């Protein structure tokens, strides 16, 4: 749905980062704006926040990571760039509400 708000700082950054570097694959990643601090990343819904409008982090199931870092993880074409991560340790079982 359309809300009608000027260029949001968080959204502005998220949009850029997601489109920079631009996904090489023939299929652009899944990124849709739902609500202030909410975006559809891939096949899951996370809460992307901005620290002092300087740092971009996301809400995961056990802490917060760098948006650009969470994307590179899934995005294969991104993994190319020098990256260093472990993974995700969480007990299977989705949520609804
Ligand atoms: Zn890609």
């Amino acid at each position: 749905g359309s809300s009608g708000s000027s260029g949001n700082l968080l959204d502005d950054a998220v949009k850029r980062i997601s489109e920079d570097p631009p996904c090489k694959c023939p299929t652009k990643f899944c990124v849709e704006r739902l609500s202030q601090g909410r975006y559809r990343v891939g096949e899951k819904i996370l809460f992307i926040r901005m620290l002092h409008n300087k740092h971009v982090m996301v809400r995961v199931g056990g802490g917060w990571e760098t948006f650009a870092g969470y994307l590179l993880k899934h995005d294969p074409c991104r993994m190319l760039q020098i990256s260093r991560v472990d993974g995700k340790t969480s007990p299977s079982g989705p949520s609804s509400g």
